[PDB]
DNA sequence: AGTAACCAATAAATGGTATTTAAAATGCAAATTATCAGGCGTACCCTCTTTGCGAATTCGCGGCAGCGG
């Protein structure tokens, strides 16, 4: 469907429009397992 | 109201060759103050949305393209 929009910012938005938000759950949950990485090293 | 240029003489006529004198002044490179230029941090919550609107009714020409026997 690409029209050839050669305009990077619609390639970037375009990429970025996939990732979802997730709020007051997700960051906990993430918060949680990077420092349970940075405890395990 | 007194002739000399006689031959010695006197040092003054210069402008030229230098190791000095130390005082100055003139530069020189430090110390020592001001001020400028960077880095970091900030805890209520906030989540594609802004654009260009059109190097602006050109036109004529060419040719490298996709559809099609």
């Amino acid at each position: 469907e690409i029209g050839r929009t050669t305009d990077p910012v619609r390639m970037y938005m375009r990429e970025m429009g996939t990732v979802e938000l997730l709020t007051r759950e997700g960051e906990i949950d993430i918060a949680k397992r990077i420092e349970d990485g940075i405890n395990q090293v």
